[PDB]
């Protein structure tokens, strides 16, 4: 019957290895070029006569 | 006697003025490309056996 194949792979290259930089919380900051800080913000107002 | 020479000046070019863009605190925080923040600092522990 119809079984689950796996194909013969090859040592891991080091180049196709990103995951290192994002299995934490903390990391997924630590990868934002720029974050988001309350002086940034910028409100619109639309003021009546 | 000694008088403060004054020399005569062309009209001001656009391409001389920097300074709107830092007269105000604000400002100077718009201008920073990344600002500090609590999860950008790792402290160092020195641990005894």
């Amino acid at each position: 019957m119809h079984t689950a194949e796996f194909l013969e792979t090859e040592p891991t290259e080091i180049s196709s290895v990103l995951a290192g930089g994002y299995n934490h919380p903390l990391l997924r900051q630590w990868q934002s070029e720029r974050q988001l800080t309350k002086n940034m913000l910028i409100f619109p107002l639309f003021i009546s006569d």
